């Protein structure tokens, strides 16, 4: 079967693209080398629609059925509640697409009557009917990257009406049944702290320890009819109320599935048969579909004592070694085996003997030290991206603001400290924009965050730490030190000096304002204050 069928028809904007960094008068002092940086637009999408479009075998052998029957076991243990359709419009965000049938996402989280009474027919009509395809909108994603250029990725979602109802029916599934499937190896239960320390426990737990990454090429064009449908089977294994169950099925026949593909314009552009981004069930089926395949993989590779972390469609596996070439020799069993199950690899997989050469979801482990001069893990990346993306965002309003989302998830790592907090909290102050709450997303979720309340939101999610970090690695500082010359940016020196003011200035303010001082800044002063503490990937969904 092939993962897309093609009309001709061209996939269209919907609003005025920009491919060239925008400028203005901040700009130069994030970064000088401008043509570097680009954005994707809806020219390129007729060369990803090559590489996402092809034919898909698979071959399922008794590791993948053993495998699926104990998550099957597990999930029979779940038990999952309907939403009601305020609670499912209320985790609708404020900037989802709005519907074709004359309403909006804020129609939607005010219960207004005309949006309200399309949801309870779109509900009727999945409970009446489990057959007819659902129309999908096709479009080219928008994102900013450093140059080595990629082709926009896709995405397709339904109806407005339809992603509630989604929620209706899977957002409690979703929502629990990962965990209790899948355990310690569900990779989205942690915080970044959590995380870090399962990982660092599981390198210990092995005598001598083994691990990889397996990243497949185009994951979600990978995944086929029976994936889905097998999905679906363990969804039902859960206690669920006959109203969901025929909803789940209806969704799964007429949705996740496949369907028809239609421009922004309302042409016809072909037809899927693989996974759809921009479904409720992305993330968590995409987790399941990863963490059946790859356990069924270690099993004929014969991988000693396998702890395996996932998340979405980015695995990695911990393991006993076998000795050097006898944990070569099984992967390239594992890759075969993942093979036969559809998912082929873009690289092949390489052992790691340090737990630091592992890259996964684009982040490696890293070791620094906090004020007592004990070692500290903590997850880092190459900061290239998220530059780049804080260069765009410098000089124009973003839908999502990933420089917030970066600091707080990456708050430990020198370059999110040292350019991104002080680089953006300068902006702050200087449109005394500190208490305006701004949207960011956080694993496929949008959370509306104040920057006042940055300091706590770090310590829970990092640890006091987070705030008196210091010696990192010459690997990590090199990495960093490199990627500003390669986009010029200044020097960390530079910005140590900046952030000297910039901390000054927010102790002027007091309040809240004189707490993101004391604490996200201290790195900055020569002589520290002692810090005591501070008394759904594509799935359309939001919270507080
Ligand atoms: C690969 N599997 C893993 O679970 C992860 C490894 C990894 C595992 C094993 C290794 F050996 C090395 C790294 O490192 C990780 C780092 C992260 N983070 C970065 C991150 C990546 C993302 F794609 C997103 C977000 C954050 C927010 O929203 B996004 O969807 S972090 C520092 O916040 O924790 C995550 C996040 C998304 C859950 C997973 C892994």
């Amino acid at each position: 079967s092939m993962s897309y069928t093609w009309t001709g028809a061209l996939i269209t904007p919907c609003a005025a693209e920009e491919s060239k960094l925008p400028i203005n008068a901040l700009s130069n002092s994030l970064l000088r080398h401008h043509n570097m940086v680009y954005a994707t637009t809806s020219r390129s999408a007729g060369q990803r629609q090559k590489k996402v479009t092809f034919d898909r075998l698979q071959v399922l052998d008794d590791h993948y059925r053993d495998v699926l029957k104990e998550m099957k076991a597990k999930a029979s243990t779940v038990k999952a509640k309907l939403l009601s359709v305020e609670e499912a419009c209320k985790l609708t965000p404020p900037h989802s697409a709005k519907s074709k049938y004359g309403y909006g996402a804020k129609d939607v989280r005010n219960l207004s009557s005309r949006a309200v009474n399309h949801i309870h027919s779109v509900w009727k009509d999945l409970l009446e009917d489990t057959v007819t395809p659902i129309d999908t909108t096709i479009m080219a994603k928008n994102e900013v990257f450093c140059v080595q250029r990629k082709p926009a990725r896709l995405i397709v979602f339904p109806d407005l009406g339809v992603r509630v109802c989604e929620k209706m029916a899977l957002y409690d599934v979703v929502s629990t049944l990962p965990q209790v499937v899948m355990g310690s190896s569900y990779g989205f239960q942690y915080s970044p702290g959590q995380r870090v320390e399962f990982l660092v426990n599981t390198w210990k737990s092995k005598k001598n320890p083994m691990g990889f990454s397996y990243d497949t090429r185009c994951f979600d064009s990978t995944v086929t009819e029976n994936d889905i449908r097998v999905e679906e089977s363990i969804y039902q294994c859960c206690d669920l109320a006959p109203e969901a169950r025929q909803a789940i099925k209806s969704l799964t026949e007429r949705l996740y599935i496949g369907g028809p593909l239609t421009n922004s314009k309302g042409q016809n552009c072909g037809y899927r048969r693989c996974r759809a981004s921009g479904v409720l069930t992305t993330s968590c089926g995409n987790t399941l579909t990863c963490y059946l395949k790859a356990s069924a993989a270690c099993r004929a590779a014969k991988l000693q004592d396998c702890t395996m972390l996932v998340y979405g469609d980015d695995l990695v596996v911990i393991c006993e070694s076998a000795g050097t070439q006898e944990d070569a020799a099984s992967l390239r069993v594992f890759t075969e085996a993942m093979t036969r199950y559809s998912a082929p690899p873009g690289d092949p997989p390489q052992p790691e003997y340090d737990l630091e050469l592992i890259t996964s979801c684009s982040s490696n482990v890293s070791v620094a030290h906090d004020a007592s001069g004990k070692r500290v893990y903590y997850l880092t990346r190459d900061p290239t991206t998220p530059l780049a993306r804080a260069a765009w965002e410098t000089a124009r309003h973003t839908p999502v603001n990933s420089w917030l989302g970066n600091i707080i998830m990456y708050a430990p790592t020198l370059w999110a400290r040292m350019i991104l907090m002080t680089h953006f909290f300068s902006i702050l102050l200087a449109q005394e924009q500190l208490e305006k709450a701004l949207d960011c997303q956080i694993y496929g979720a949008c959370y509306s965050i104040e920057p006042l309340d940055l300091p706590q939101i770090i310590e829970r999610l990092h640890g006091l730490s987070a705030f008196s970090l210091h010696s990192y690695s010459p690997g990590e500082i090199n990495r960093v030190a490199s990627c500003l010359r390669k986009l010029g940016v200044p020097p960390l020196r530079v910005w140590r000096h900046r952030a000297r003011s910039v901390r000054a200035r927010l102790l002027s303010q007091g309040g809240r304002a004189a707490t993101c001082g004391k604490y996200l800044f201290n790195w900055a002063v020569k002589t520290k204050l002692k810090l005591t503490p501070i008394p759904y990937s594509g799935g359309d969904i939001y919270h507080s």
